[PDB]
DNA sequence: CAGTAC
DNA sequence: GTACTG
């Protein structure tokens, strides 16, 4: 009877093995001790209060209005913005988890001072109805995770993650963010055999390492337009969305 | 560390 | 594998 406690606790967002098993010892059972008598971060308290709707998969028609929302409010900031929702949806299963969406302008530099009045227009729309983690300083990337709710009666909280990058590194950024895991894994230790390296970023490639085989040096980056560019560069047969799916 | 994103 | 913040 612990196993299925340290579960029920474990789908709370923000919570881990760790934490389960501290409020195990803490003689914690139930959602409901852990609402009253735990020690929440603003984080796990989210996830807390939505903890049946984020235990519920949807449908990816429900992904594109998502999608949609995000676009719209995006493009009227400027209209030459690109929206495109990764994830499981971008490799094309009929369910997501989440929606993934990854933000660019191919100028290249009207991507920049969008983050922040994108998600303050959502919030005004009532549609970002709580904030998880803001990440600004991923170089020239930003990153947001929040959850939001399409509008009208019988609607779930949903997980969301906003993602604006410059049109530079489109690239690799769709690639990181379409997947899935054991896909990008795969590129990733890939490269490492070919002395290069792959990020959310760019791929790099004359890349240093030492006997260990520890990054002592950073590479050379490939100019990647496309993501076929990155698959061609390491020496693979290029893979559509759908075939990323492992 | 712990938890998270793919 | 790569890499953020809590």
């Amino acid at each position: 009877e612990s196993v299925p406690v340290l579960e029920l606790f474990s789908n709370i967002w923000g919570a881990g093995t760790k934490t389960a098993q501290m409020w195990y010892q803490q003689g914690f059972r139930s959602l409901e001790d852990i609402r009253s008598q735990a020690s929440l971060t603003t984080q796990q308290a989210i996830g807390l209060k939505h903890y049946s709707d984020f235990l519920e998969r949807m449908p990816r028609e429900e992904a594109t209005e998502i999608e949609q929302t995000v676009q719209k409010a995006a493009q009227a900031f400027n209209s030459g913005l690109l929206c495109v929702a990764c994830g499981s949806y971008r490799r094309g299963k009929a369910t997501c988890g989440d929606v993934d969406v990854a933000i660019t302008h191919p100028d290249g530099r009207s991507h920049r001072g969008i983050f922040s009045r994108l998600l303050d227009s959502l919030r005004q729309e009532g549609f970002l109805t709580d904030d998880l983690v803001s990440q600004e300083e991923n170089g020239q990337q930003q990153k947001y995770l929040g959850v939001c709710r399409l509008p009208g009666p019988g609607r779930r909280h949903r997980r969301l993650d906003i993602i604006v990058v410059p049109y530079s590194e489109f690239a690799c950024a769709l690639l990181y963010f379409t997947g899935s895991a054991h896909f990008n894994r795969s590129m990733r230790a890939l490269a490492k055999t070919k002395g290069m390296s792959l990020s959310e970023h760019a791929l790099s490639t004359a890349v240093v390492r030492n006997t260990h085989g520890c990054k002592v040096g950073p590479g050379r980056v490939l100019p990647t337009p496309t993501e076929k560019d990155v698959f061609r560069l390491l020496g693979l047969p290029y893979r559509e969305p759908a075939e990323r799916d492992w």
